[PDB]
């Protein structure tokens, strides 16, 4: 998980937006940002921070914390190991974090819409 990535494929961005609440010209602004991911995992406690401005979070698998998205939403939530996948149940959010090949991919699901972003390891 260690690393530093750019992304550079997503699926679904609009409609998980719109399904969030973001009006849709912050959407059409938003799109064009090219985010950056850096993490360094030491054993189980994770620092994950996003760049486009910064944001950045730590946590430990299997413990409790406080997840802020880019924007500022905070919510509470335990980080769970299955599989490979980094994987955080939600009321209503399902979100898994995982390396494919050198390659972040994060998936979250909202309703029955998936939300797909796909990182280059730099």
């Amino acid at each position: 998980f260690t690393g530093k990535f750019e992304m550079e494929s997503e699926k679904n961005y609009d409609e998980f937006m719109k399904l969030l609440g973001i009006s849709s010209d912050v959407i059409e602004k938003a799109r064009n940002f090219k985010i950056v991911t850096e993490v360094q995992q030491d054993g189980q406690d994770f620092t994950w921070s996003q760049h486009y401005h910064t944001m950045t979070n730590k946590f430990t698998v299997g413990k409790e914390s406080n997840i802020q998205t880019m924007g500022g939403k905070t919510f509470k939530a335990t980080v769970q190991m299955e599989g490979g996948k980094l994987v955080v149940n939600f009321p209503n959010y399902h979100q898994t974090s995982e390396i494919v090949g050198d390659k972040l991919v994060e998936v979250s699901t909202i309703g029955g819409v998936t939300y797909e972003r796909v990182s280059k390891r730099l």
